[PDB]
């Protein structure tokens, strides 16, 4: 099933290097700029978006009017929300880097996050554009055997659950 | 959808030739070495594992933190757990070789085993690495029209439920 996943534009915490999950921060000026560049670059398919403001705003500026689903949210970092990546305990860094065995206190485990995301993707009955977050795109890319790190405001199209079709980045 | 079926490393009953199902044996030193060797080959896909110690330990040494599922367990041989294959009564040996039916005393039936394994596989929602047992790997290979020559600590990748992608015997 052809699915286009879009990572929302940047927020201040991208440059600041802080974990941003369920914390609701707005797009920066550049983030809105990145979002506008997506208009006319994404297929005119039904759109779905995380309910987080930054995701919804990206969809809007991209020319879409998506249906909202919290299932498309970034992983819930719990007590690690807002924590600087730099000072993150090596155990957490490793868990996130290897994408496994991550269970932040007060948050969502990586295993639970993957189930949520993959369960949502399984329910899609037709090609769609999904406005979501870096961790969601990463989970999908890694499940498809590829490095799952993509720039804010970029997109990837996949033939779920078989292979990646294209990675789209705009300058 | 890509699935990697990984057979746990060897235990003492493998070299001794004894039926090993729900008996929770640990890996031997060589079994652990086999597990470590898998770290440099298996793709970093979501991982799942039988809850048996030998499977869990194989996953850990291969560099994974799997979600545990008893559905990935080898069949329960009941009273036949630990029985030497070489002296297995013809009634059971034939049953296991015919693949038409099997139900050892105090054990699990082939039918229950299959319901178990296939329900699990059919429920997967994304590619994955599955740390399991010989009987499970064999069940998958046979469902794809292939034999089942996968030694301990080795793996087979399949495009489920269509065909085998590649075999990895280290």
């Amino acid at each position: 099933m052809e699915l286009w996943l879009v990572r929302h534009g940047e927020t201040l915490w991208n440059r600041e290097g802080r974990l941003l999950g369920w914390t609701d921060l707005p797009l920066t000026a550049e983030g809105e700029a990145q979002a506008r560049r997506l208009k006319g670059a994404l297929p005119s398919l039904p759109a779905f978006s995380s309910d987080m403001l930054r995701a919804r705003r990206t969809a809007e500026l991209a020319g879409f009017s998506p249906r909202l689903y919290p299932e498309l949210r970034e992983i819930h970092f719990g007590a690690l929300e807002g924590a600087l990546w730099e000072t993150l305990d090596p155990r957490y860094k490793e868990a996130l880097l290897r994408f496994q065995g991550f269970h932040p206190p007060g948050g969502e485990s990586l295993s639970a996050f993957q189930e949520r995301v993959f369960r949502f993707l399984e329910g899609l009955k037709a090609p769609a554009v999904l406005f979501t977050h870096g961790g969601v795109v990463r989970a999908v890319l890694r499940a498809l055997g590829e490095d799952g790190l993509v720039p804010p405001g970029s997109a990837v199209a996949v033939d779920w659950p078989r292979r990646v079709l294209v990675r789209l980045a705009l300058d």
